[PDB]
């Protein structure tokens, strides 16, 4: 018959771009088919919407033709049981893939055969229409019901609905879904993530009446000052048209109705032939509406009731309504008349352990974490999301960019399909069905045409379709240079603040220059910036300085939320930097006055308290709390009381922080939302050290210099020229000699795309390797020891040469005084023609392992020269475990900058340096592929650097360390004092 | 198997809007696959392009499921033989139709099964790709080759091509085409004509090499003054890419090459991923190019050769190239920098006797007739035309509007499908494949999105697609009010010159007012105006007065070329009016000076001669010829010699005409292209008639008045009050008494859409019938006879009453003098509340039938008060057959206006009147449905009117007779003199 696999699979609908669906129902906003207005208003579960999620039978096959014909009737004997909302690659069937014939797919196409046996109540079959909704099926699938072919579908990221009324029998039924891994639709979903396949979203049964609401959308119009609003709702019905049918739309704020409207069907005159008989538009007037924003997500409940003129209800639908206006005026993106500043992040749908299956708890966890880190916007990264995601963004407050599932970055012209009219029907379905589904969500403020697909005529056609259908939202699209005619917003990927990248035919201008190009009037919001891969996000403060200064630079979306957090949602150190740069309160210090400027556009600071503190080298001296009363975009001047003026040496530090005393929906009581630190006044130390009576004693041999003072003793290797050992009592303190270090375990930004096959000569790590920085051998030039009147002077000079070329010269002085202290002064010369070294400092392996690391310096978290703004100067005490950052691919990590004193066990290091301390050496971090293969070493590895190169972050494939953070001075000096507990 | 009818027809692809084709090749410009550059240059026939037109086997079936499975293998025994380029309704299978479930079609779907057995040479199968091209198949079809299913297609008006390489066997082959009458595509082709179905266009086989030219298009760029041009050709290839492949584009003017370019494959960098490896763009520089226009169609020959680097040719393609620029600047449509004035006409593809099958001879005949009537543009009425049509328009010179095959006027909202995104894929295919086929034709200057489909978002999306793909042509679309965002040109249908028609949501403003609406800057060109149905085209001069005066009124397209001509291409009388109003020479008379203004934009009057003539009441007095030397848009002042000044009574008339002494490609030597007439000087007649010695003798009875003079004698019925009989000798002259006439056989404009079921009360004929004008009975009020000193005076007064209401009163005076003459003075009163009568005059049936009709008056052709500008005053002699216009639906016809003297047999009528003379009475014309049922009556029916109502023409469904041409004065006077040959 024609329901058999041989007939159904003969036309190869998954290799035809002209066939994207068969017998699929129209797209629409979510429906629950409530038979009670009160249940619809309160969003209670509907008995007409039944979930088929649960245990299904599954069978895997190498190709679609390998599926036996008997599968259509009975479950296979070897078929196992799975939970249907899952990806079958997570169950170990074929290898998951993270990574051409444009219409055709390989013949070896893995096929997943799902089947479910379920019961249907006879009430559903007597009357009304029963449909099945597949929220997401990766690639393409064929559907059977009781052995009869139903339909076909593609576009994995949007729901596919089929009418099952003629197929369901009273009693037991069986569904058979044949999911294919690859189809012609895979060419439009060719992005960079775990590919995965299966029924990765919800499957449900919906029962609608014979006469039903088929579609509805709402529009909000406002007067000049937003004091009056009109809510227009257009309702479309399907089925038999009767003169006694009525539609009522009611607006509810909580439990009080604020507007209502009723009308029979029959719309306004459209054109010569007339108007829609099956449509009605209701206009509802709202006085002083509560506006929706990310700061204050005021939501109403709109209930759409289809009922008879007498008063009997047929069906009820409901949605949340937010009152807001989004438009671009004079080159600025305005929300409710105010210029938005986007604190955005890109977010893929990635479950911590279930792959691509999203659930409510993970979504709420993600939203809370974003808002607690001062994010106000999220970009739906390259496909429409789970329907519940948009509902949660309405309720908590998050601007959402909704993106069509179009991505063809693998094409060699990259517009080969988007400039081909034969692929226009395929791409139009992906754009139109997204708009039809999500147009009612207030959180969605921008439409996105897709990602990395070049620029073709299809983009222009689909851009104009959205503008015609929904003029209430701007349309953005990166592709073809991010400033084509198919975008209302210049949305470059990884454009830099000041440096231009003039690629042929698609230049990446600096964002400041991009704005002022001749004829350019649009606002600029970066769809992707600040690549957070590994130890990254250096120079993040540069972007937000530019965002504040330039009105038409209206923010951007940080790439990869999850990323800024690990898979278990543990935060990266760079998340703190993003939170600080994205604060809604800016601070200015002038004498004893603190000026607080609010960056909120709508809300008043009614849950805000300012706590200020003055400390001297980590010792608190005074503190106070002042309530915050700042209007949106206003300023509050706060006069500090008479601050302490200690006569002890040290630097005075003033720290302010904004604390929320009350808990919100997204934060708990005591939440810190903003902070800032300043230097107040420094008293330079002029006091001399105590006149120690003792003198260190120097012994000289042919192999070493030995300095002895009491129980302490130092040993310098005369052949190597480095301090080899130190003894307190009879206990050795070192396992590895203290030597100069000029390299670091390469970061992901240092490596770039330089694989072992496609080498990248411009990468930092390749230049360091070609210059011999990792292979340079130290050579001793001179080593002398002299006894002073109160100390012992050790002078050494080393040269680091690679293949007959001196790369670095280090001249070091060791001064061991009678008090036990050890002063180390280092002077380093770097050749100008060699690439700038990653660091200039010392390293050693301490024999002792200790539990706590105490230091007076910047930040509790790891920080780097270009990622230290969020860090604060104070006295920090952390366990040694927290001094190591567990990046997936091991690299240099755990650095703390601006440190004046470091304590570890009995050792104290004083000066002006950066340090990282851990159990893994830089050598081991360089050679270990994954962090689970890292093993702790015998002692503790300490890296103390006078100077350290910045980290990248503008992108991960090209060098992005700014010139002011490169070690290009040529000559460097730093001093260190090493003392003990005495 | 799956090639069987049961499997193929099971999915019902013709009821699915998402399936418009299966296995169809991409659209492209016409290809011949020449294997020789010289043959391509000279457009010789190619042996690689083989025509399958000829004798096929045909079988008709009521439904697709009625076709037996055996048809796929062998020809049916009862199948007859037909010529394949035909419509099967023309062979009498199902009734042709001239005149909803939006996706579904009726189950009774007539099916035409075509089959052909043909031979294939082995040379085609050993190497290369063999394809079959179906230029047009109405609705949808399935294709089989040797019993194997090939593909499916829709969009009747564009070619469908399929690859047959894997299906053809060496030797004899069989093709089976299953043509369905209705499909889902019929909803987009729901226009108003003979529906018809079958393979109505050419079927051919094309053989291309393994590596072939897959697509190419040319673009012309110009400097400011068009003295320098660049010809850019982008060539795309299909197949295996080799480094030794080359593409050469050469430009030829006649037999001399003027430009050439060669390059290997590999285009310019498009975006980040690179450029097209299978594309190459060649730039050719042309100095002082010969520009293309409708006036001077200068054509070049571009030859595209695909060849090896050594020099061996693989394949050659060619096309004609015209150098012209079309753009809209400051609200004006410019061609080569000059504002166009469109003398356009709508043209359907209608063969004189083969229905919808077009052949070259009919196309050339149509083009010649258009250009000979001063038309310069043609609108492809609602679908793409035969490919040869566009080639002929390039060569002869005609601006072409190419229209996509989208027409949904039957939808109740009329945008129900064009606002539905589910129908966007269907409509996009109809637009994109037309542009891909015809974008290289210079004659095509405007794209049209379709006809009468409302305005939806799909229109906006498809409008922007064309602008992106081909920015060299404007895009126009009537629908949604003719001024939406989906059109670059305001293109109303049947908008009036001065009167506004404010329909709800789609007003039809007057064209003068439409231009000056707030915010309106676009030019206005009427896509449809001056409905030529029946006796029509009244007020045509009003449109062309407005076209000349207003710069942004740039012409329009007259509806229905064929229409302006009959099916046999016999011209209508209204065609002369169109030719005169569309003249390219305008004339002004000032004293003895004629000012001639040229309306040509590019050409000089180098084939023009002005012949002037002065006549006195049709008697020539002087004549002369002056050569024309007028620059484009210039003026030539022509001083006439001393004109004759006759002292005889009468009016002097000056007639000028432009004659082309040399034959052109579209006209023969002696062609008249323009003319104009003026009144020069009138000498009023003051001489008295000769003093006749005789006196007519009056006899009075109770039944009649009898006047006798010599052999002549008149008889007046005293009961009726009308002249009943006149005798010359003993021969009666009348069969019907001379009576007042106030009605005419209703024109098509008089009837409107007033059917016997849906009555239209506003129609002119319905108001006349409701007022009783056709049923009014004359009542005699008074009738007296008096003998004068030299004449006999007869006075009558009649009243025409209908249901106790006097409609008209006629007071008539008869003065029979002694010379034999009969002076008739008529005074008529018309009630102000009754609708204005169609005419005011007399009628009678003369007993004599004569061969020639001689009159001194306006025009040789029939003319009416608002369609008389093209007519000329002179002495005309025509046979009685030419005095009748054979309209398909009989109506009032044959009127000649401005007549001072009419001669028919021995009778002469003098005065100032209009007349029509024929063998059919107005009563018979009103009751006869079709002209083939008209039968001549016993004598000759003469209608002499002092006054006559104008004819409509702005549209055919609403009253369109202007107020200045209605008979609204209330009181009317006219005089007539009736004499004989004595």
């Amino acid at each position: 018959i024609t329901d058999s696999l041989a007939v159904v699979l003969q036309r190869r609908d998954w290799e035809n771009p002209g066939v994207t669906q068969l017998n699929r129902l129209a797209a629409h906003p979510p429906f629950a088919s409530w038979r009670n207005s009160e249940e619809a208003r309160t969003d209670r579960p509907s008995q007409q919407l039944r979930s088929l999620n649960g245990e299904w039978r599954f069978a895997w096959f190498p190709a679609p033709e390998a599926v036996p014909e008997s599968w259509l009737e009975c479950d296979l004997p070897e078929a196992d049981t799975v939970v249907v909302p899952s990806n079958w690659q997570m169950h170990g069937y074929d290898a998951p893939i993270y990574t051409v014939n444009p219409p055709f797919v390989p013949t070896e196409n893995p096929t997943g055969c799902y089947s479910l046996t379920f019961n249907v109540d006879e009430s559903w079959l007597q009357e009304g229409q029963t449909r099945i909704i597949f929220d997401g099926v990766n690639s393409a699938f064929h559907l059977w019901c009781n052995g009869r072919w139903v339909g076909y579908g593609q576009d994995s990221r949007l729901p596919s609905e089929f009418d099952l009324s003629a197929f369901l029998r009273a009693g037991e039924n069986r569904l058979a879904v044949m999911v294919l891994r690859w189809s012609d639709g895979s060419y439009l979903e060719d992005q960079d993530m775990w590919r995965m396949s299966g029924i990765f979203r919800d499957v449900s049964l919906l029962h609608k009446p014979t006469t039903q609401i088929s579609d509805f959308h709402v529009a909000t119009r406002f007067n000049d000052d937003f004091s009056r609003a009109v809510l227009e709702a257009e309702v479309q019905m399907c089925g038999e048209l009767r003169d006694y049918l009525r539609v009522t739309v009611s607006l509810w704020q909580g439990e009080t109705q604020v507007a209502s409207g009723t009308a029979p069907f029959g719309g306004e005159i459209i054109d010569e032939r007339g108007g829609y008989a099956d449509r009605v538009t209701l206009r509802l007037n709202v006085e002083n509406p509560k506006l929706w924003s990310a700061e204050i997500p005021n939501l109403y409940r709109a209930v759409v009731e289809l009922h008879t003129a007498d008063g009997t209800l047929i069906e009820a639908e409901a949605c949340d309504v937010g009152f807001r206006e989004v438009r671009i005026e004079n080159g600025l993106l305005l929300l409710n008349g105010k210029p938005l500043l986007i604190r955005g992040v890109n977010r893929h749908e990635h479950h911590p352990l279930h792959g691509q299956v999203m659930d409510e708890q993970t979504m709420v966890q993600d939203i809370l974490l974003m808002k607690q880190n001062n994010f106000n916007a999220v970009r739906c990264s390259h496909y429409p999301n789970h329907p519940l995601w948009y509902t949660l963004c309405d309720r908590y407050g998050l601007y959402v960019v909704d993106e069509a599932n179009i991505e063809t970055h693998g094409m060699v012209p990259m517009n080969r399909l988007t400039d081909d009219p034969r692929w226009l029907p395929a791409m139009s379905e992906r754009v139109t069905r997204m708009v039809q589904r999500d147009r009612n969500h207030p959180s969605v403020i921008i439409w996105s045409l897709g990602n990395e697909s070049g620029h073709g005529a299809n983009h222009d056609a689909l851009y104009r379709w959205i503008k015609s259908v929904d003029p209430s939202r701007p349309v953005q699209y990166e592709g073809g240079g991010a400033d084509t005619t198919a975008t209302d917003i210049i949305c470059p990927m990884y454009a830099r603040v000041d440096e231009d990248q003039p690629f042929p035919a698609v230049p990446k201008w600096s964002i400041k220059k991009w704005l002022s190009l001749p004829g350019e009037t649009r606002p600029l919001i970066l769809c992707e910036y600040a690549h957070a891969m590994g130890n990254s996000l250096g120079g993040f403060a540069k972007y937000w300085q530019a965002f504040r200064q330039y009105p038409r630079l209206q923010g951007g979306f940080v790439w990869d939320w999850v990323g800024l957090v690990f898979a278990d949602r543990t935060p990266h150190p760079a998340l703190t930097e993003a939170k600080h740069q994205q604060q809604f309160f800016q601070f200015r210090l002038s004498g004893q006055t603190i000026e607080v400027t609010s960056e909120y556009l709508f809300r008043h600071s009614d849950n805000e308290l300012l706590h200020w503190m003055v400390a001297l080298d980590g010792k608190p001296l005074a503190s106070g709390e002042v309530p915050l009363d700042v209007a949106p975009q206003g300023k509050q001047l706060i006069e500090l009381p008479e601050l302490p003026q200690p006569e002890s040496a040290g630097q005075l530090w003033l720290t302010v922080r904004v604390v929320q005393p009350n808990a919100t929906a997204w934060s708990e009581a005591g939440h810190i939302s903003a902070w800032q630190q300043w230097r107040l006044a420094e008293n330079l130390s002029v006091t001399l050290p105590a006149a120690s009576h003792a003198i260190p004693h120097l012994t000289t041999s042919e192999m070493d210099f030995c300095i002895e003072l009491g129980n302490k003793r130092w040993q310098f290797n005369r052949q190597s020229g480095f301090l080899s050992q130190m003894w307190i009592g009879d206990k050795k303190q070192l396992l590895t000699p203290l030597r100069d270090q000029f390299t670091r375990a390469p970061l992901d930004n240092d490596i770039g795309v330089s694989e072992a096959t496609r080498i990248d000569p411009n990468a930092w790590v390749e230049r360091w390797k070609a210059a011999g920085h990792y292979q340079a051998e130290a050579a001793l030039l001179q080593c002398t020891a002299d006894t002073l009147a109160d100390a012992v002077l050790i002078t050494t000079a080393h040269a680091w040469q690679h293949q007959g070329k001196t790369l670095f010269i280090s001249r070091k002085t060791y001064r061991i005084d009678g008090s036990g202290q050890m002063a180390i002064t280092v002077d380093v010369e770097v050749a100008s023609d060699t690439p700038h070294p990653a660091r200039i400092g010392l390293n050693c392996q301490l024999a002792q392992v200790a539990e706590r690391v105490n230091w007076l310096g910047l930040g509790p978290q790891e920080n780097y020269p270009d990622r230290l703004t969020a860090a604060c100067f104070d006295r920090w005490d952390l366990p040694l475990s927290d001094m190591y950052t567990p990046y997936v691919f091991p690299s240099e990590n755990g650095l703390r900058c601006g440190t004046r004193e470091l304590n570890y066990g009995p050792h104290q290091w004083r000066g002006d340096f950066q340090f990282n301390i851990s159990r893994y050496s830089q050598q081991q971090l360089m050679e270990t592929s994954h962090r689970h293969l890292l093993h702790a070493e015998e002692g503790t590895w300490l890296n103390i650097d006078g100077f350290h190169m910045g980290i990248g972050g503008d992108d991960s494939w090209s060098p992005s360390v700014s010139a002011e953070f490169q070690l290009s001075a040529g000559r460097y000096h730093y001093q260190l004092v090493w003392c003990q507990k005495g």
